[PDB]
């Protein structure tokens, strides 16, 4: 029934395990999906240039989460939402979100829990849509976010 969380979690859902793994997903894209599409290319322009200016403060986040199994990834959410929703609201932050979700479940398919890679996009779906779907339905969702980062 909810259309741009269903939307947000396609193209975090794709992005991370796309990036845990070698290939992209070739199944069709949903609803709105040349958004879809572009802003899948622009998480893949954008995240890897925040993944590899951001590697230290990375790893040691990811190495003090301590992630074991899928049990693990939703308590993982409490330390994410303490570090994301109280600030300021921009694209930036946004995407430093999707990023470093990148980069958890590339350490998630090192340690053989793929599993773990979609619940992971779900919660961080679930915590950007929830807290920020004001801002994200007045700055115009996924559009507005390929427009911003456009080149
Ligand atoms: C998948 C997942 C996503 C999570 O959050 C993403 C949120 C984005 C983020 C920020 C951030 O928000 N910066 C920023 C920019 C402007 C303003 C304010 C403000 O405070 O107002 C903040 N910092 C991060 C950092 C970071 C950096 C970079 N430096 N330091 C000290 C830290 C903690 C690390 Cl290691 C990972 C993610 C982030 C968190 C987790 C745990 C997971 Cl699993």
């Amino acid at each position: 029934d909810d259309e741009l969380y269903r939307q947000s979690l396609e193209i975090i859902s794709r992005y991370l395990r796309e990036q845990a793994t070698g290939a992209k997903d070739t199944k069709p894209m949903g609803r709105s999906g040349a958004t879809s599409r572009k802003a899948l290319e622009t998480l893949r322009r954008v995240g890897d240039g925040v993944q590899r200016n951001h590697e230290t403060a990375f790893q040691g986040m990811l190495r003090k989460l301590d992630i074991k199994n899928e049990d693990d990834v939703k308590s993982l959410s409490r330390v994410m939402i303490h570090v994301f929703s109280d600030g300021v609201t921009n694209w930036g932050r946004i995407v430093t979100l999707i990023s470093f979700g990148a980069f958890v479940a590339k350490h998630l398919k090192t340690i053989n829990q793929e599993s773990c890679i979609e619940p992971l996009a779900e919660s961080i779906t679930d915590v950007l849509v929830r807290t920020k779907r004001d801002w994200l339905v007045k700055q115009r969702g996924w559009d507005g976010f390929v427009e911003f980062f456009h080149v």
